[PDB]
């Protein structure tokens, strides 16, 4: 899976 | 102040 | 612990 | 950016 | 050699 | 809109 | 009187 | 602070 | 490219 | 040395 | 004639 | 103008 | 008070 | 003798 | 590179 | 007097 990134404060893992 | 990042697990700022 | 000098605005200390 | 100072004479700085 | 300074207080060289 | 130029170093604009 | 300066693109002044 | 420019002509700086 | 600027009064930008 | 300024965006000084 | 600046310290024109 | 520094702590800058 | 700084060498505080 | 530090950019050394 | 001088007082190199 | 110039590195007058 693609892990893309986000600042929500930390950096967290969005996995698709 | 820079922040830099880095994978720790989880990403992190270090603060300078 | 030393503290070095930069200008981040005003001259701020960074300790190390 | 941080600007450094340091003697090279003279007193120069140093952008990061 | 560049000179840099930091707070030891007294303020010391640190060369380089 | 307007911008102004300031010296923060690096010269900055304000959005007006 | 001052003349101040603004990006409008143009240069433009603004007189005070 | 942040250091404004204007015309006074010569061009002067005005802190803030 | 660059742009400089020069009274011509007006201001206006010189390209390179 | 003369500082002169550029648009590159940013307004950024030109040292000779 | 055309009239450029620089910081000279004072921001001084440069005429031509 | 020139700028002198002390400590007031913090680095401040002194206008003259 | 205020701390000033000279080069002396070493660099020293002077009080005010 | 003692040389003081002031932001003129350079920084230069001003002598007593 | 080419090596100009220029009063600046002192004389200074400026580099091509 | 005469100034005359050398290298010492920097470029200096000496006069006579
Ligand atoms: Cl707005
Ligand atoms: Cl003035
Ligand atoms: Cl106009
Ligand atoms: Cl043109
Ligand atoms: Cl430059
Ligand atoms: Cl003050
Ligand atoms: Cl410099
Ligand atoms: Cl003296
Ligand atoms: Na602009
Ligand atoms: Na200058
Ligand atoms: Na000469």
């Amino acid at each position: 899976a693609l892990v893309f990134f986000a600042e929500d404060a930390a950096i967290i893992g969005l996995a698709v």
